Order: C-alpha cells, then sequence, then structure tokens
C-alpha cells in the first residue's frame, strides 16, 4: 500500500497478512450477502495494483463467482485500450509512458512504475480505477447470487412491517438496478406489497403521521412494546 | 481517522478494517441499546464524517433500524438547512467552500473539504456536528426495541427490590419522556406497581434514612396469597 | 485518560476501544465481586472525570446495585457542595473558576476545562476525589450481596480447618466486620466449630493468634491437609 | 524484518509469534491451495533472509512436503553457485562481499550482513530472492498434493452448473498445463463433461459470450427453495 | 509500572483490563506452584508499591493463601519500624524524608513519593524492598499448601527414567532446602527411590557422568503403548 | 524488553505477564518441539537477559530438561568467559566495562547496564550472545525427545517407496546422516524388501534421486500412501 499523511512525501508500506485473513474470514461466513464490500472497501482503499491482485487473489474460495470477477475486470481493460488513439510512449524524450489497460491490472508493470504515475503531476489514480472494476465485479457478484427477488418481497399476515424491511431492504441492497430505479420502488412497491393495516396507514394517513407509528405498524398482538423472540 | 496533535498541525490517518470488524460485532452479538451508545461514542471519537459512513453502512443486519436512522437525520440536514444564512455577504477564507447540511453529514463533501472545515479559523465541527445526529437515530432506535412498557410492569408480590428496581430503571432511561414526567413515574408508579412489602418499608424509613437497606427488600417473604400480615 | 502522570506535563489522550470493550467484559463476567474493584482503580488511574463517566454508563451489568453506585456519587457530590460555598458562576470566556460537585463529576464541564483545574497550581485531583466517590460505591455494593447466615457456612465435625478458614474468609470478604467484630467471632466461631482434633490443638493454641500461627497449627489431624511440614 | 516507512528506513523491528500462530493456523487447515502463496507473499514482505528461515521451520506438519520445499530451496542455492564464476570479495563473513547461495539462503549468513545487503546502494535484495525459492517449492508442492484432476471431475446427474464450476475454475487454477491448454480445456473438458441440455444452452450462446449469461442457466434443475440465508 | 529507561524521560504507565484479565488467569492456576515466584519479581523490577498492591488485589481467589500473604507484609511493616526508625539524624523543609515501612507497602506514601525516592541518585529502591516481603509471603503459601514429599517418588516396574527424573525435579525445586541439602538428595534418594534394573544402569555407568546419560538410556518398557507416556 | 521504532532513540517497556503467558502457553501445550526454537527467537530479539531468565525460570514443566539446559547455558557462559583474556573491570562513569560470562545471563548486572550495553551506537549485543546459549539447550532437549535408530524406520513388504518419508525425514530433522550412509540406508536396507518395478527404479537413478522423482514413481499399487494428507 502507499503511505503519505504521516510524512509528506510518499513511501511504501507493507500489508498486514492478518486483515487479508479476516477478509477471508468474512468472505468464507457471509458469502454473497451486500454487506461484505465496506469491509473490502476498507481494504483497498489507498492501494496499488499489485497489493489489489493480491486482494483478490486472497479469497481462494467461491471461484466461479471469481471467473465472473474477472471477466469483468477484463472488459473494462479492453474498453480502456479500445477508447484511445493506439500510440502509448512518452510525448517527448525523458517523460514517462501512457498508462494502458493491462498497466491498470499491474499484468504488464511493476511496483516503482504504477507509483511514479501516482506522484507525478498530474498523477494517473490507476491504483483507485483498479478498485472500481473490482468494486463493480463485487456488486455484480451479490445481485446474480441473491436467493430472493426484490418484487416478490410480500409481507404475511403475521409478520411486523419491521420483519418486512428487514427482509426487502436487504434485496433491494443487493440487486443492481439504478438509485432512481431503488427510490422509485420504496415510493411503489414497498406500499403496494404490505399487509392492508401498514398500508392503511402508509397511503391513507401519508406524509402526516410519525416514523414511530409506521415502524411499529403490523405488530398488535400484546399491545404495545416489542417482543421478545429468539430468531 | 484523524490525529489532531498538541501543537502540531492536524492530520488524517489510514483506516482500519479491525476498528470496523470490532464495531458491528457489537451490533450482531449484543444488538441495539443504551450500553452501544458511549461504546460507539468512544469508537467514533478522531472520526470524520467519511468515516462514520463506513462504519453505518458496514451493517448489514437491523434494517427497520438502519431506515429508523436515516430518517432521523433527515430532519436535522433539513433543520441545518433553514439555521444556514440567506444572505450575509462575502464567504471565510481558510476553508475550500461554505458547507450545507449533507456537507455536514459526509454526503456531497471530500475528505480535503471536511478537514478544511476543521482547519478554517475558527473551526467547524462537521463529525461532531454529525455525531450527534447519529446519536439522535440511535435514540429513536432505542424506543422502537424497548420490550418492557413502563405502566404494564410491576413487581411480584415476593419479589426482591434489586430485581424491581433494575426493572423499572432500565424501562424509564429508554421512555422518551420529559424529566417531570420521569419524576412522576418515580414518585407514583413505582410505589404503586411494587409489593405491599417494599412500598411499606419505603414509607417506614425516613428522608435521611440508608439506602442499602431500601435495596434489600422483599429477599425470603410470603407476600400477597401467602402472607400472615393484616396490611 | 491523562498521560505523562504526576510530572508537569501532563496531556489526554483517547480510551482505545479495545480498553473499554475489555472493561465491559470484565465488568459483565466477574460482576461486582470484591475482585473487580481495584480493576477499576488501574483504568481510574489519571482517567478524566470524563472517561469515568464512560467506564460507569457503558456496563450492561445489575442495575439496582448500579443505582445505589450513582445514588452514592450523588450524596458525595452534595456533600462537597456542603463543604465548600461557591462564590461565582461560570461565565463564557473566563478560566480557572471554583469547582462545584457537578463540574468534580464532570457533568457541567468539557475536556480542556477538566484539564485546567489538572494543570494548576497546584493541581486540584479532580478525577481521585470523584475516583474515590467511585469506590465507596463499590464497597457498598459488596454489603447487599453478603451471605445472610454466617452460622450456616459448613462447621461440622469433619470439616477440615484450611478450608474452612477459606469458608470464614470469604464469609468475612462479603460483611466486610471490624476487627472487635472480628476478634468476638475468630474466638466463638472459628475455633469454637473447628473440627474436635482441631479444635484440642486450637484449645492449647487459644483464639488471640494470628493467622501465620493458626495456620501453622493443626499437625495433629490425620494425613497432610492441616500439618505445616509433611513427610 | 523492515516494516520502516519513515526516516533513512534502517530500524529493524522483530516478527511477532501471534502472527506466526495464524500462519501456523493457515498450514493446518489448508496446507495445498494457492490461497496460500499470496499469504504467505503478505507475511513475507520486508523479511530479511532470517526471518524467511524462521517462518520455513515455524511449520511441523507435512513432513515430507516442507522437506520437499527445502529440497528445492537446496537445489536452486546450488543452480546459482554454477550460474556465479567468481564470487567477489572475501570468502569470510562480515566484510563487503558477493552473497553466495548459502549467505541467500541464510545458512552461512548473519543478520548483521543480510542488512548491509538490503541497505545497499543499489539494494541487492536477499529476502526478495530468498522469498521466490521458497514460492517455487511451495507451488511443487501445493500442484502435487492437489486434491483434483481437472480430466476427472465432471457434472452431476441431476446436478446444477454453478457449482459444478464452482469446482471446474477453482480445478483449472491449481492445474499445471500452460495457458494454451488451459484455453483447450476450457473450450472443450468444459462442455464436454457438461450434462445434454446445459451442452445444448452453451453451445447455442457460444464461446465468445460472457459467462454471467451460463451463471443463470439450468437452475431448474434444483427445482423450488429450500435452504437458502434468511433475511 | 515505570517505562522509557535511560533516556532522560523516565515515564509512569497503567495496567489495562486485558492485562489484568491475563494475570489472574495465572495467580489463580500456579498460587501454590514456585511458578509465580518469577512472575512477580521480574515485575517487581518496575514495579512501585502501587503497582504491586495492584497486582496482589485483583487475584480474586484463595483467600486462606491471599491475605496471610498481606499479614505477612503487614507483619514485615512493623518490623521495618524497629529496624529503622525514620528520621535519626536532623530534618528540615524540602527536604526527602526517610521512607516507613507503611511508606514501603504503599499504605501511607503518595504516588510521587514513590516515584521521588526510586527516581534518587543512589537509587531508594521500595519496589525492591516491598519484593522480599512478598517473595516470602509466596513462599509461606507455597510451603503450607504444597503437601509434595521428595521421600515417597519412585521409578515403578514399566517407568522410563526420564518420566522418574523429570517428576522428581519437579518436587526438588518443590522442596525448601539449602542447595548443598539438595546435592545431598541426588547424591542419596535419587539413586535409593530408583528403579532396581536402573540402579544396576547407574552402577554401571558410575557416579560422574552428566544428566543427560541417565535420562537417555533406560528406556522403552512400555509396549508399543510407551509413545503415550513420553514425549 | 526493549522497543525502537526510530533511529537512535527508543522504549524500554516492561515485560507483559500476556507475552510471558505465550511462550508458558507454546510450553504447556506444545512442550520442547522444532518450533519452540523460531517461535523463541522470534520472542527474544527486543529481550533482556533479566527478560530471559524469567522466561526460563517461569517454566514449571519439564523440570529435568531444564537442568540440561541451566547446564548448557552456564558452560556455554564459562566456554565465553575461560577463552578471552581476562581484564576485568568495574562499574565505571562514561566507560563500558567487556561483558563477561555472568554479565551475559544478567547475573552479576542490572536492567540500566543491560540496556546500556545492548542499545549503543554500534552496539554490545548480550541479549543476542545470551538467545544462541540458551537455543543450544534446547536442541539437545529436541534432540532427546525426537526419534532416533534411522536404521530400523523400514519400508512395509507391500509397500511402493512411499510412506516411510515421515517418520524417516523426522530423524532426519532431528540430527543429519550423512550423505554415503544414507546411500547406503537407500540402497542396503531401504528398498531391500520391496516389489521389482521400485527396485529397477531405485537403481537406475542411483540411491540419492530426488524426493520428486520418487513420490512420482511407482503408480497404481494402490499400497502405503494412498491417502489423503489434509482432508
Amino acid at each position: 500500500p502507499i503511505v503519505q499523511n504521516l510524512q509528506g512525501q510518499m513511501v511504501h508500506q507493507a500489508i498486514s497478512p492478518r486483515t487479508l485473513n479476516a477478509w477471508v474470514k468474512v468472505v468464507e461466513e457471509k458469502a454473497f450477502s451486500p454487506e461484505v464490500i465496506p469491509m473490502f472497501s476498507a481494504l483497498s482503499e489507498g492501494a496499488t495494483p499489485q497489493d489489489l491482485n493480491t486482494m483478490l487473489n486472497t479469497v481462494g474460495g467461491h471461484q466461479a463467482a471469481m471467473q465472473m470477477l474477472k471477466e469483468t475486470i477484463n472488459e473494462e481493460a479492453a474498453e480502456w485500450d479500445r477508447l484511445h488513439p493506439v500510440h502509448a510512449g512518452p510525448i517527448e524524450p525523458g517523460q514517462m509512458r501512457e498508462p494502458r489497460g493491462s498497466d491498470i491490472a499491474g499484468t504488464t508493470s511493476t511496483l516503482q512504475e504504477q507509483i511514479g504515475w501516482m506522484t507525478h503531476n498530474p498523477p494517473i489514480p490507476v491504483g483507485e480505477i483498479y478498485k472500481r472494476w473490482i468494486i463493480l465485479g463485487l456488486n455484480k457478484i451479490v445481485r446474480m447470487y441473491s436467493p430472493t427477488s426484490i418484487l416478490d418481497i410480500r409481507q404475511g399476515p403475521k409478520e411486523p412491517f419491521r420483519d418486512y424491511v428487514d427482509r426487502f431492504y436487504k434485496t433491494l441492497r443487493a440487486e443492481q438496478a439504478s438509485q432512481e430505479v431503488k427510490n422509485w420502488m420504496t415510493e411503489t412497491l414497498l406500499v403496494q406489497n404490505a399487509n392492508p393495516d401498514c398500508k392503511t396507514i402508509l397511503k391513507a394517513l401519508g406524509p402526516a403521521a410519525t416514523l414511530e407509528e409506521m415502524m411499529t405498524a403490523c405488530q398488535g398482538v400484546g399491545g404495545p412494546g416489542h417482543k421478545a423472540r429468539v430468531l
């Protein structure tokens, strides 16, 4: 990784292998749940492409999904090669070469080379770009492997609103369709697939009613207060 | 995180996945509680608004909680909107631009602008501002996860004052009413829903008497259904 | 806490959450036992009032004992407030005002200000005074848990004196009895209800003995359990 | 190792027992998996040849395997001596000299010379060469005691495609055949040993198509839902 | 404990709850065995009496033992008063006072007296004085609660000499008698209580060979099953 | 123990009982074993001779070999002391004395001077000498506890040159058998009861074939060695 807030010059610094074992622990235990991606976002911060392949390639398991990840990163590399014109040397003797797509994967590049483009005036953030390609591919892997579908989250007759919301959100989180697509569902579908006791407050009483009145909706067996269950 | 320092200039510091993994170990295995609030408060000390977000976005479980937390912040963001001036003349120097409420909450702002506002004279304490707005959504969660309802608890007929007080005090604290109301729970309701030996001792002891005597009451007695006392 | 202890150069450092979480687990597992009291003293060493408030209120242990521990902080600050009458209240740009009861607990006050009384000449011992208010509150909770009966610990005719001496020193650690009340019990409990062969030996010794002499005594019971030199 | 990032990068740090225990656990779970080579690359960041020897003899299990690895070290160490005619400078330690393949494997060298060499201008990268020799013996064991032959795996009779390729890509990963054979096995052995109506889909999609289109196919083989993670 | 020795700026530190949880697992495990005497004596070199009273009162079990430790300390605090009275010569304002034996055990002294005496030149080391009454205390508990005799150990018929010699040296360490007597014990009892076939091997080996020779001879009687008994 | 992260200044901290205990945790659980020696090196770099004396005397187990090691660390002191000319100074302000046998072991030395020597420029490394002395005692306990009699390790009559490896190389890790007589073990004894096909491969290549060449020889008997090493 590269560190530049301890003193004002960039210096390279080793990865802790314990953290790698913890990232392995989180995808070994929790798999393709959309919550894992935060640990990786924290992992990949302030990295090089050499740190990034180490991070991608420490996950030994899940190789269909890693091979889907590998296809997504090859297609962004390949996009990068056809969106530029074809020459890639220094503009003038003694200036540096231009980043290729494969250099961004650290494939055809070495640590000093990647870091001199990161420290140059102006720099090219090849590490943050390679992290994007993984992060797209993680967002892809969570959706592909989600067991539930966001239109068919439907509220039972014995299920609290808070329990419905816990099923809806996680599934909504793991689905990869757009932000406004996602907000539009929370105006529509969230109401639509609610049980009539919850839906009755959400349609008729609307914006006027308290947040609390909605979150304690469809929980009235035994009156106020939350109900202890082992599940 | 950030390193404010004794006489040096304040400085940014490298992300910890081990803090992050450690934080949601409480959410996953202890759940949300008044007891989380000073651990979260000590854990989120020295944190930027972006570190605060990384921590909250990690949380996978608890999504009717997470939605209660987002909504409860949107009131205090929109409160920040009208406090902010319509016109007051020229923007201060030594700061990148001037924030609005989303820029406080790390939402729209870059980690340079955030530390920029801290480094300006005087400081804008964006992450300390935000740190309460989370605690308010935390407060709201505490009132949606309460399972003891302050009227309908009582002391059982021969049950310890030690266990009753634990019963009444931990309920009282999560109840969201004014202190004058909270004092009425302890003045009236308390006595009343206590069994006759614990009220009778409390009636019998004077105002400068020991609480070590009150706190041992009702251990090895028969109470209603089993007594021989006429009162 | 404060670091550079007792040296003319003291500076505050935030408590690690790992340290705090060690104090939360120490408290949840060992509970309000005699053992945990000096464990609190270590952590209290150079704690501020503002750390001490965190330590007291972050813990998920029995609340009726915590409420009497808090009610001793309230008794001790109205006593201090009784001890020193205080002239002139807070003013906005002021410094080095007199410390009220509320402020020594850290309630009406802020970190920089608490620091101000500790770095004064000669220094106020702001956390020590509050620290002593907690230690009393601890000691009172041990008297609530005390065995009802000292006369039903096992003290029959085969029960050995060293194991009985544990049974008694644990019955005493809970009671916390004065040297004049212990002098009554060493004769007419301890040495009286010793097993026959050991009490014959203890009748020759007499009960005014030291523990070192009492433990040295008892060679003439069968086997090696009571002997001080073993063949 | 040196993990130093401030100053002249010269201050050596001791490797930790705790880290070497977390490493020893990985060998206990997964000795023969290629997810170990990046964990071990991550553990050998910044190592001296003393440290590399400490880490090689920390593993106690897999006797024949770590004595294959040591065979492999000694072969390259002897390769090195007939690759280089005439080693420059003293034949004895502790004066300016060319490290032999034995000084490189740490055997005739000292930490004192190993730091001299790594701190030289240009730096002589003894802990990196010694790393690469361990990596070459480690890959050979990892391929040698691999559990799966690529040829003998097949799809199961009422089995999905998703768990069949979960194994096939992971098996193609520690495969010893070169990329041109690896693409023939992808091209042929995948779709040869696929079950008949998936073979249908495979050939209908063709080879150039995204893997993601194939990962959503052959799911009605598993039928109705009955075992996935609860939201 | 006192840290940062020999730079010209001594520092004091405090003991973390996680350290304390580790300490009292170890002291309650090894209370009656000599194993405890090095642990205490190492931590004395860096401990104030306030540090040593922390290590004493956190242990939490063995009340006859651990209190008799404290009685021994107050016994030897009394001794100190009449072996050296404070202040035989002059005394004046601004001069550092002589320690009393209650100032040694920390009971009457402040922490600044205790660091002040220690950090003088030639030093007054009150931590090293207090360690004598501690180590005496430790020998009194392990002497009284260890019933183990050097006079009942022996080698059975199928017992390895290495197994007998290891138990004998462990019971030798436990036995409190001066080295010249122990040299006698090895001379005599160790040959005398050895197994006849092996008293013959030692008669054939003679008296002037090494400890390595006795324990590597005379082994392997235990059928196939011998491997469980010896390492 | 000492720690240093920066040039030309450092921090001696007091010995953790947690880290003392880890060493005890390796000895109590795994005893004397090859991997004690790595772990012990990784631990002991920052340790003073007083740290190392604490680690030895805290052992409670394996007491006869702790004596064998005590004799070994003492005779190495004697060999260091005897074989350099003696000109043994006193404690002299601003002059460093010449380490002698007893000084290297802490015996006739004190904590200031142990930091002194270890942290000079160029260093005087007494704890690095003292490491090697302890190590040389430990090779003897291991060599006693490890297997022996390389001649008696035979191949089953139905074995296909394949399963002897793990006991055979454990004995060769224990002490190295010389290349001619290890050829002779292989040619004369080891292959003697073997199938004709394995006897034809072993004689063609010679007794000194690679462990890679032999484990990939004799294919498809189904004998000894046809089990998984990790499952």
